[PDB]
């Protein structure tokens, strides 16, 4: 759909959050005024991972979720309000539906979605 | 101020568009999904202008206003309201205290107010 | 496998070339004095874009294969003399088979093969 | 005067940067084949800022001048050897005079030459 696309990262777990930093800190020093906000990301994302990888730091936010359903319903409330230019879900399974959803909410609040499946 | 820049170009008015062609088709074709608004424009950047600077758009707006004052107006309504990444203004003279009006109206809409001195 | 990542990317052509940008470009502007060398890349990544990009192309070897067998091939080629950190492939499909090869190439050259799916 | 035109950035050191490397971009990849050439630019622009804006590095010269004086002297015969396209400066001041001697230098060359004022 529009205003979605998933990048998927399969090999060594510690290997797949190296190639995803430079993402991820791609997204967050870019020329926006508006935050990329990271919903219910995995474990590995330490406190220390992202400044470690370099956080834009003062310009990402990092909500938590419990049910990879209270995350899509966040995801779609993050994009909607339109005050994230990104907002990166981690989302699995995703059906075609719930893409539909964040896509749309991504067009209101003119942002991007993101889904990042790991592993 | 902060969210406030100016941009003056001196020098054949030709040049001068010539110059500023690149900005607009960068700001344009940039990552945050909002438009680019242009505020009370020059004569200059006609509807043949845009396409040859070949700028994209479908993501660029054109408004109009009749006063240097009206424009000041605009341009922070457009800064407001946030659906746009960058409002470039074209306003002269501009206050300190305008300056200010645009930079907090740029703030709030979480957008970057630009405004252009030709000639 | 070991030594092997996959990155996959889905939504707009365009869109997923600038995903990939930031990725490739730490990738070339490493430490690793070796060679970060890109295998049978799509039509895309123009001699433009990977300047637009802000590669390094100081640092890059872009070979050329004509088949999605004989891109399997270089790519463990490039690997296997391990004169380069990383090797970029974009071949699919990719067999269980060809992973493995790829992996083994990537360990006698003591370096990195990441596949890369586009669309 | 003709041949000459002056480009001011105010706001965010950074962000004046960014509103420079689309035009500087252009002006690199102009189709006159012949040099475009930087002179006494400021730190900012460094070895890795030109790169990551996307110049075709190729393409620049990047000369050093160590007095605002000696720059002055050195844009002017960049000029008016003819072989640069577009000779760039930033200086400041820059007299009445001055702009006449860029300007003459500019003609004879059939170049241009544009000044920059950054902050």
């Amino acid at each position: 759909p529009a205003a979605f696309s998933e990048l998927s990262l399969s090999g060594l777990p510690g290997h797949c959050l190296t190639l995803l930093a430079p993402i991820l800190r791609e997204l967050s020093e870019e020329q926006d005024a508006r935050w990329l906000t990271l919903i219910a990301p995995p474990a590995s994302l330490t406190h220390e991972w992202l400044r470690r990888a370099g956080l834009n730091r003062e310009r990402i936010l990092l909500l938590q979720a419990k049910d990879n359903a209270a995350a899509l319903a966040l995801s779609c409330e993050a994009l909607r309000l339109g005050r994230s230019h990104t907002v990166v879900s981690w989302l699995e399974p995703l059906s075609r539906a719930a893409r539909k959803q964040l896509s749309r909410a991504a067009q209101l609040g003119q942002a991007q979605s993101l889904n990042i499946r790991l592993g």
